[PDB]
């Protein structure tokens, strides 16, 4: 990437006074100006971290005399830090700066199709992109200042983490592994395009700073840390915890089209001067941290598909028609079976097989098989599984995606390499007892009893890889902010 993981501007900052010992007052400056306050930051060749020099003194007020520590919030421009630690006794602070902060709702956590293509994620209400020019971002410490006495430094990370996804190229081949129709195993079965992506089940709280667990498997904890769901508990639950409202994101209406964002190549990443559009998609995505237990395998890792933040890839699967088993064939009612149109509906029976119709698929006469079931790829729309942070790498290993804020994971897809999924059951459904779901832009499209792609209970790995990809965890070229005071 280089340039496009991000470029900071700072636009207040907030500082806390806390003094030490007991019940008392805290004295706060809060969103102050940083240009009236601060010299334009200067980086720390070693530590790559900026420096905010103060060009101007804040007034201490009754905190003169005492021995302080010092807290700082950076850009906190959705007031939740102020909101939070409002009226907050000395005594009470250290606690308070970590507990949690609330993003959004349960009820904005789900979006539906009218708040596309641009909807508020709970991550972007404290890190917005300005133009393509640069980024405010919510900052917090960590650990406040040395206790001092008033007549010092803190360090602040981001209150985000980053996503950002690239592709070797913007077509694939997919070749049959098995005989498909007309198409042996070894030939070219199908072309994907038009790749775009989403992020979701990031969280939609967070602690307000970076709060340490208890036990080596879960280095910081997260509001959510704690729920492991079942099948059933994901879609009565999972909004306690996680925002959904990113699915819409560049969402089109015609179904004809795959919604999302694109997905630049890495030589987009060498352009200069780029679209509005393909900047947004080079600059990536924000989300909340989200982490769990890490384990060494599916019994033992508290991650799984309904808990743990994901990278939704999107496409248009295009078979050739001589891969459709029904090709040529008459159905058992003396009518011919019509050729696959390219964009169209197509079946995917249990079988493996392709066939244009649900008729198809029960069939036997045209090669279909009476009460099998089958997935409906609606106008041929594909859906992959990226996890953020696969701990380990590579296929079915990685157990763990734990995902941390101010660090960026860029996920690299080198090749798609199969048929995808037809739906994404990774979102809450509000009456699981039918397909139907406003909340889901990859809503089921299939008949009852027909069994599902994944499941949120399930642990993150795949048996066998649908997309072969790498995922590189970096942080922002200015690592972290200190305030000097
Ligand atoms: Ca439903």
């Amino acid at each position: 990437p280089g340039e496009w993981a991000g470029k900071d501007k700072i636009e207040k900052v907030s500082i806390y006074m806390v003094p030490q010992g007991g019940p008392g007052l805290v004295e706060s400056a809060e969103d102050l100006d940083f240009g009236t306050y601060y010299e334009n930051p200067t980086i720390d060749p070693a530590t790559h971290n900026a420096i905010l020099k103060p060009k101007k003194g804040i007034k201490v007020n009754s905190a003169v005399g005492k021995t302080v520590k010092v807290y700082v919030v950076l850009n906190d421009i959705a007031g939740k830090a102020k909101a939070l630690l409002a009226n907050v006794n000395a005594a009470d602070f250290d606690a308070k700066f970590k507990e949690i902060i609330e993003l959004s709702t349960q009820a904005q956590a789900l979006g539906t199709v009218a708040d596309g293509p641009n909807p508020a994620t709970a991550a972007g209400k404290i890190a917005k992109k300005n133009g393509t020019t640069d980024e405010t971002i919510m900052m917090t410490c960590l650990q406040p200042s040395d206790a001092l006495t008033i007549e010092a430094k803190v360090t602040v990370e981001r209150s985000v983490a980053r996503a950002m996804v690239s592709t070797k190229a913007q077509s694939y081949e997919i070749k049959a592994t098995t005989q498909i129709g007309e198409i042996a195993a070894g030939s070219v079965l199908a072309t994907i395009t038009d790749i775009r992506w989403v992020v979701a089940q990031g969280e939609r709280r967070q602690y307000l700073s970076k709060k340490r667990g208890t036990v080596p498997e879960n280095t910081w904890v997260t509001p959510g840390s704690g729920f492991v769901p079942t099948s059933s508990t994901f879609h009565t639950n999972a909004t306690e915890y996680y925002d959904y409202a990113g699915l819409w994101e560049d969402h089109n209406t015609n179904e004809a089209v795959i919604s999302g964002t694109q997905v630049p190549t890495l030589a987009d990443y060498q352009l200069q001067d780029v679209t509005g559009e393909l900047a947004n998609a080079l600059s990536g995505k924000f989300l909340l941290p989200n982490t769990h237990k890490s384990g060494a395998n599916a019994a033992s890792s508290d991650y799984k598909r309904g808990n743990t933040a994901y990278v939704l890839v999107r496409a248009k699967f295009t078979p050739k028609k001589e891969a459709f088993i029904d090709r040529g064939k008459t159905y058992s009612d003396n009518t011919a079976v019509p050729e696959y149109v390219a964009g169209e509906d197509f079946f995917v029976g249990e079988n493996g097989q392709f066939y244009v119709s649900m008729k198809s698929v029960t069939d036997p006469k045209v090669g279909g098989v009476a009460g099998m079931k089958a997935h409906k790829y609606v106008k041929g729309k594909v859906l992959y599984y990226a996890w953020l942070n696969p701990s380990t790498t590579s296929p079915d290993s990685w157990w763990n995606s734990p995902v941390v804020r101010n660090n960026i994971y860029h996920i690299h897809i080198k090749s798609i390499k199969k048929l995808g999924f037809n739906w994404n059951p990774l979102v809450p459904d509000p009456d699981p007892s039918n397909p139907e779901n406003p909340n889901n832009p990859d809503p089921n499209p299939d008949e009852p009893g027909t069994p599902v792609p994944t499941d949120p209970e399930n642990p993150l790995p795949d048996q066998d890889t649908f997309m072969s990809v790498e995922v590189t965890v970096l942080p922002w070229k200015v690592h972290s902010y200190e305030v000097d005071l």
